[PDB]
């Protein structure tokens, strides 16, 4: 192999203006980076334009650097969706037609009816907010009644709520395994169904540990089942193992937030492993582009990259250490939603004496799983092109 270990750091939602397509989603005019670094009065960013950020593009204090330490460009979406699942399928090989749906409105009727007639049971609620705000509201009717409460969030999630003294937890699995079942049907096709128990009396209502996501497989074998049968380390870090159903993963690391990604991060830079270890840091996403909060979204940024040192310091001349996102999710823009905007690519290896060069713009996500197929000789993705023999 020509690295022995990939670094791979998907920054959630990480954008870097609108792409070509933006207009068929409502997205003229997004620009996730940009529009981040002009609230902060110039992001300080230090680390990522060494790298070569700014050589991507500059914005407000974000620029070129003559030698940057590796080699720089942005990455275009080939599928029709701008979701999470979307991103990273088409990120380790895969191309995806069907997008999944998001339920600002909550969900249709007819949904919602075939879920009642399945069970037996009443549902209640239906529309987005947090698991403490539709608690406080329904959770009383939830126990005296034994309906279920439904609702969504800013994400492709379809979430069943029920008091655990009241609806057995393993009745709740049951649920929503048929409204797993339910969703897959692209007009309804949420990209997680999630059990929801909670339990304690009006006013003090508690959601448990005892919560289940329900994921569905990625729409292809990808580059990490790839990697996995020919007996690579896969490590998942974060949201990852969740993102693909476990699907091709070796070992998988939990994170409760962006610094203990990085901790993690750092966790798989001291391991002995010879593969892929592939961090989601989702905070960028979860807690400040869908709240539009570019302050938080601007100190986040700023916090990961004073992190960056450390991973430098610690990878080898067979190390390769690859940043990227999955899609955009603008802070200014209207509504909640995620944004079609390009990813920036920053691949870098201390072995790159001369430091690194632009690349030419990846036409989709499933370059990376090409490069990282090619890398440690396992069957190619149906799409993407390589870009290790630029490196
Ligand atoms: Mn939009
Ligand atoms: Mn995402
Ligand atoms: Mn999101």
């Amino acid at each position: 192999n020509k690295y022995k270990r990939i670094f791979l750091v998907v920054m959630d939602s990480v954008g870097i203006g609108e792409a070509p397509d933006a207009e068929q989603f409502g997205d003229l005019g997004s620009d996730t980076i940009g529009h981040i670094a002009e609230h902060m009065n110039g992001l300080q960013m230090p680390n990522m334009v060494k790298l070569g950020l700014g050589n991507i593009r500059e914005m407000k204090g974000i620029s070129k650097v003559e030698k940057p330490l590796g080699y720089y460009t942005k990455m275009q979406e080939k599928s029709t969706g701008k979701d999470t699942m979307t991103g990273h399928w088409e990120i380790m090989g895969l191309y995806i037609d069907t997008p999944f749906q998001v339920f600002p409105e909550g969900f249709p009727k007819e949904l919602l009816d075939e879920l009642e007639e399945k069970t037996g049971r009443k549902i209640i609620g239906n529309k987005p907010a947090s698991g403490t705000e539709i608690l406080d509201e329904l959770g009383q009717e939830q126990m005296e009644t034994g309906s279920l409460i439904v609702y969504t969030g800013a994400d492709s999630v379809l979430q069943i709520a029920a008091h655990e003294e009241v609806v057995p937890l393993d009745e709740l699995y049951k649920i929503c395994k048929i409204a797993r079942e339910l969703t897959l049907d692209e007009k309804y096709m949420v990209g997680r169904v999630i059990a929801r128990p909670f339990v304690g009396e009006p006013g003090n209502f508690t959601r448990t540990p005892n919560r289940h996501d329900y994921a569905l497989k990625p729409f292809g074998r990808t580059v990490m089942n790839e990697l996995k049968d020919s007996d690579y380390d896969v490590i998942a870090i974060g949201k990852i193992s969740d993102i693909y159903d476990g699907e091709g993963v070796t070992e998988s690391l939990r994170t409760k937030s962006n610094m203990d990604g990085m901790d993690k991060l750092v966790d798989t830079l001291n391991m002995d492993f010879t593969g892929l270890s592939f961090l989601n840091l989702v905070d960028f996403d979860a807690l400040f582009g869908h709240r539009r909060d570019p302050q938080g979204y601007g100190e986040a940024l700023q916090e990961y990259d004073a992190r960056l040192p450390e991973v430098f310091a610690k990878l080898k001349e067979d190390d390769l250490l690859l940043i990227t996102a999955d899609h955009g999710n603008d802070p200014i823009h209207p509504g909640t939603d995620h944004t079609r905007e390009y990813v920036p690519l920053l691949a870098y290896s201390p072995s790159m004496k001369e430091g690194g060069q632009e690349l030419p713009l990846r036409q989709t996500f499933a370059d990376i799983g090409a490069t990282v197929a090619e890398n440690f000789g396992v069957k190619m993705p149906e799409y993407g092109t390589s870009f290790l023999n630029e490196l």
